């Protein structure tokens, strides 16, 4: 069965006006600034972005790439495929 969301998991995560979006749960480092109660900071693969997000948006990743995992034109979707296939655990700063 499901456990919550822990750092390190990967999904694809929806954010409005964009196609659901290849990222990980990212862990916060000491002195960083924390998510608000009840979401995640969510790192975006590509892109490089980081939002905050809740459960509602997280699709994981094993179970959505065959509906979620194609490319697509937006800027740094393609990238955010490669990485999250090919290095999803690397250091991108």
């Amino acid at each position: 069965m499901p456990h919550a969301f822990k750092p390190g998991d990967l999904v694809f995560a929806k954010m409005k006006g964009y196609p659901h979006w290849p990222a990980r749960i990212d862990d916060i480092a000491d002195g960083a600034v924390k998510p608000p109660p009840n979401k995640y900071p969510i790192f975006f693969f590509g892109t490089h972005e980081t939002a905050f997000l809740g459960p509602k948006d997280l699709f994981p990743y094993d179970k959505s790439k065959d509906k979620y995992g194609k490319p697509n034109k937006r800027k740094g979707f393609n990238e955010g495929l490669w990485e999250i296939q090919n290095n999803p655990h690397a250091s991108y700063s």
